[PDB]
């Protein structure tokens, strides 16, 4: 009843505020307005404008698949964080409604969001270790113990999202980000995220990474929290091998082979310990009913880590040649 008025008070300004107000406002995003959740990112006379109140680090350098993520600084407070640019015309409301209010050390904190013209500018904590994706390229591929350690932390973030009926939608090394010493990993990018029930190919849908798609996505069957778990194990194989599943063996339209072919358990390295191999296999079952949940696999993975003597390799050790 007052809902309508609260939304209007938020439009046309940028304000210091809370996550519930950011979400409210973001629902209207299908000139300069938004909500900032930390006093470190501070508006100035109802505004927060790129190149006036905040400055991207120079020269411009772009991380992410679309080069859409930048280091920035609030001109008044000196606070540094990261900004992800999303184009307004393709903005998915779930990207801010999902993460808004979330609080978990396995999920990268959201610091605010400001619309300015054809951009939505999403702010978040800046994690200097970079993406797991860029660790893989830099190191070639990762030791079994480190890969387990990171899969498990991804899976912990997923327990937290899945418990609250949120699907991440594009779990992969590029969307896990690492603290500066490498010991903490955290899920980033709610651009493909989704609010769940206990179909998928309809509406505002942006599909995830093809190589990490589960079969129920691909064949258009009913989908659920289990689709993240498949992805997480494709990511595992990527950490271990230095390449995504499927890319080595099939060349044409990949999504056809994910449907018809057996799951890609042949890509498990043979020098992997028994329980590592088995954990990955249960996360890669083709029917969601037989696939492990986040909680089941996280548990399995944590004992898999224990079974190889725990985490012992240095974070940026020596280069392992890929497959
Ligand atoms: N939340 C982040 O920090 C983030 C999200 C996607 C990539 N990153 C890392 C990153 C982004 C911009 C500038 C420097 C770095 Cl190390």
């Amino acid at each position: 009843p007052v809902e309508e008025y609260l939304v209007h008070a938020l439009q046309g300004s940028v304000s210091s505020g809370q996550a519930h107000s950011l979400a409210s406002l973001a629902k209207t995003w299908s000139d300069n307005e938004g909500v900032l959740l930390t006093e470190k990112l501070k508006p100035v006379d109802y505004e927060y404008r790129e190149e006036v109140h905040w400055m991207t680090h120079q020269p411009r350098v772009g991380r992410g698949s679309f080069g859409e993520v930048h280091r920035m600084k609030d001109k008044q407070t000196g606070f540094q964080c990261a900004v992800k640019k999303v184009r307004l015309e393709v903005f998915r409301v779930e990207e801010l409604v999902a993460c808004a209010g979330l609080s978990s050390p396995r999920i990268v904190p959201l610091y605010g969001a400001v619309r300015e013209g054809p951009w939505v500018n999403i702010f978040m904590e800046l994690l200097e270790g970079g993406s797991l994706g860029q660790l893989i390229k830099q190191m070639g591929c990762l030791p079994e113990d480190r890969a387990l350690y990171y899969l498990g932390q991804a899976l912990e973030g997923l327990e937290y999202l899945h418990t609250r009926r949120i699907l991440h939608g594009d779990v992969k090394a590029d969307n896990v980000l690492l603290s500066s010493d490498g010991s903490r990993a955290a899920l980033c990018d709610f651009g493909h995220a989704l609010c769940l029930q206990p179909s998928l190919l309809t509406g505002d849908y942006i599909p995830g990474t093809e190589t990490h798609m589960a079969p129920e996505v691909v064949m258009g069957k009913p989908c659920d929290a289990k689709v993240d778990i498949w992805s997480s194990c494709c990511m595992m194989l990527h950490m271990l091998n230095g390449c995504h599943p499927w890319t080595q063996y099939f060349r044409g339209p990949l999504c056809l082979k994910i449907a018809s072919e057996p799951p890609p358990i042949r890509e498990i390295p043979p020098s992997c310990a028994p329980l590592t191999a088995q954990a990955i296999q249960e996360g890669l079952r083709k029917e969601p009913v037989h696939r492990a949940s986040a909680m089941e696999l996280r548990r399995k993975v944590g004992k898999a880590l224990q079974e190889v003597g725990g985490l012992k390799s240095p974070w940026k050790g020596e280069y392992k040649e890929p497959r």
